[PDB]
């Protein structure tokens, strides 16, 4: 079994982990400074989001030069330095790439736009408006149409994300090897893994026809379904991850759930990993910006559907939190102050035991929440601006309205600074931060979290100890006690003879709990919110709220 199926991954977001030169803004210096925290926590390998050269209309996810760093993270000696010092510590670096789309500033779109006839034209989709608009009736995630016009030649170009992010054209094969030969730039300096931004949208649909009624309500999956989409993962392989030793790792957003094996099969010479977003959007309405009421039947049973299309050949990473995300314990637990603790320890137990490659997002570990935003200026946040522009200006919604429901969704929840400590802006910076620190900060801090053994900290560090002295707990067989109960929830791993039993309250009362008929207790490896631990040959538990816990069964 290769070692990423066993790793526990760290997802560092370096904008809001760590600054050291008072601009506000996260940096490599930073993220190489604390190094030995994430090495004592337990992590194998982080995965950075994108370090490129950037206009940040998009914080990185619109790149300007694929060979030069962001000059807000610092210098290509700072990145260099940075692979050093993970090395030393025997830890692998994962980037972030980012080749569906380019910064309308990158050299290639710059000669793109400038005419119609030129070397670098079909690097992008450039095409005639019809019947006096747009070419076609595509919407863009950020804002009004997919189609962007240029007076300079008449023609529009497309953008699945902002304006300033227009699309690379796959169908061009001087334009693919341009790619591979970027990627190979980065893996000749060693990088371990690389995670790939909205993989299943290279691929565009031949002729552009209009989007359907019905596909138009989810236009996200419509973007997923390109012809040559595994033509092109394929030739990639074959081109580049072949020749190297690095994982990877798809961001498959928007593809119907029961595609996800063609990118992942390992026989098919494509990715190795997938990240999936039923689960972390199992409770989003189809715009994205409301949220709809789910159970622990539907959380469980979305997990479950998720592991079966892994089956023999594939694999899984599992994750609560990412940066396009709200926070786990807000989102999937209790935040309230009384519950905040227990429900982020029941979070890194489920996290911790799920069968598949599992991402610890920055500040999780420390029980972060959502952030509490008060107007409409306190968002960073583009996507929150494009639901400004498709919604409120049209009428659709008022503001206060968009602010109720997108303070629960929105991605800058995600993205406040790492609270480091007490001091002023919580140790993340000298400076004027970016975007505001969670006032809770005063209760809610790493220097606070790692001297107590009672901790949030404690316990997700404790959590990855076990996980790495057991086996069973990543690369065991995964089951689902009983996909119907909407109050607790169990499973076991197994594997070489050996079964562990998991059992996770998620109701803020108590529970008990009945193992399946001839299943008996007969250790406990850990346990949370727990006054006493089960007898060896338990055949029942009684649970605290919130309470989770690890068995060896038999
Ligand atoms: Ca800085």
């Amino acid at each position: 079994a290769p070692w990423w199926k066993s790793a526990v991954f760290y997802q560092v977001y370096p904008r809001s982990f760590k600054d050291t030169n008072g601009d506000g803004i996260g940096d490599f210096k930073g993220l190489t400074e604390k190094l030995d925290y994430l090495k004592g926590l337990g992590i194998d390998a982080i995965w950075i989001n994108p370090h490129y050269a950037s206009p940040n209309t998009d914080n990185g996810y619109d790149i300007s030069d694929y060979r030069e760093v962001m000059k807000e993270y610092g210098t290509m000696e700072d990145f260099d330095r940075l692979m050093a010092e993970l090395k030393k510590r025997g830890m692998r670096l994962m980037v972030d790439v980012v080749i569906n789309h380019s910064s309308d500033q990158h050299e290639w779109f710059k000669s793109s736009r400038a005419s119609k006839d030129n070397p670098y034209r079909d690097y992008y989709f450039w095409r005639d408006g019809k019947d006096g608009h747009e070419p076609n009736n595509y919407p863009s995630f950020f804002g009004g149409s997919a189609w962007e016009k240029d007076p300079v030649t008449g023609q529009y170009y497309l953008h699945y994300l902002g304006r300033q992010q227009p699309d690379l054209n796959w169908d061009t094969p001087k334009l693919r090897e341009e790619l591979y030969a970027m990627l190979r730039f980065w893996l000749d300096k060693g990088v371990s893994g690389m995670r790939f931004d909205t993989v299943a949208t290279y691929s565009k649909t031949p002729g552009f026809p209009d989007l359907t009624p019905e596909q138009m309500k989810n236009f996200a999956e419509a973007y997923t379904q390109g012809p040559n989409l595994h033509r092109y993962l394929q030739e990639m392989h074959e081109k580049v991850f072949d020749h190297y030793d690095a994982v990877t790792a798809g961001e498959i957003f928007g593809a119907p759930l029961n595609q996800v094996p063609l990118f992942i099969d390992s026989r098919r010479k494509e990715l190795d990993m997938a990240f999936t977003f039923d689960l972390i959007r199992y409770d989003r309405a189809l715009d994205r910006w409301h949220t709809i009421p789910r159970t622990l039947a539907d959380f469980r049973q979305t997990i479950d559907k998720v592991d079966a299309i892994a089956g023999e050949y594939g694999w899984n990473t599992f994750f609560l939190g990412n940066h396009d995300n709200p926070r786990a314990v807000s989102h999937f637990g209790d935040d309230r102050p009384q519950w905040r603790e227990a429900s982020a320890k029941a979070l890194a137990t489920v996290t911790l035991t799920q069968r598949g490659t599992p991402f610890i997002f920055q500040g999780d570990e420390l029980g972060m929440t959502n952030y509490p935003f008060k107007t409409l200026q306190d968002f960073d946040d583009i996507e929150v601006k494009g639901f400004f522009q498709d919604y409120v200006e049209t009428g659709k919604a008022t503001a206060e309205e968009l602010l109720t429901n997108v303070a629960l969704t929105s991605r800058d929840n995600a993205r406040t600074p790492f609270q480091w400590d007490d001091s002023a802006n919580a140790g993340f910076t000298t400076g004027k931060p970016w975007l505001k620190v969670n006032p809770n900060y005063t209760e809610i801090n790493a220097a606070r979290e790692i001297g107590d053994p009672k901790s949030v900290y404690s316990f997700y560090r404790n959590l990855i100890s076990i996980r790495h002295e057991t086996p069973a707990l990543s690369t065991g067989s995964y089951r689902d006690i009983d996909p119907s109960n909407a109050d607790v929830y169990a499973y076991t791993r197994s594997q070489d003879g050996e079964t562990y039993l998991v059992v996770v309250n998620f109701k803020a009362e108590p529970r008990s709990f009945t193992l399946p008929d001839g299943m008996h207790i007969a250790e406990t490896l850990i346990e949370s919110s727990s006054p006493a631990a089960p007898a060896a040959g338990a055949a029942s538990l009684e649970l605290q709220p919130w309470q989770s816990g690890i068995y060896k069964v038999k």
